[PDB]
């Protein structure tokens, strides 16, 4: 059922394409936060 | 599905706690924006 190894593989992807536009999200706030 | 999942699951799940510990934070960022 490829997508288990695969999607396994794609859901690692999508963790870590998460995790990267996630920390882009974190980013702002200090633009008001330090005013 | 053996090994290389094992490693994958592994950073899956670093992944998923890193995807948390980079949430929280954001969901005790909320409102510093405020504006």
């Amino acid at each position: 059922l490829s997508q288990a190894n695969v999607k396994l593989l794609a859901e690692n992807s999508s963790y870590l394409e998460k995790l990267r536009k996630t920390e882009e999200i974190l980013e702002e706030y200090e633009r008001r936060f330090q005013i």
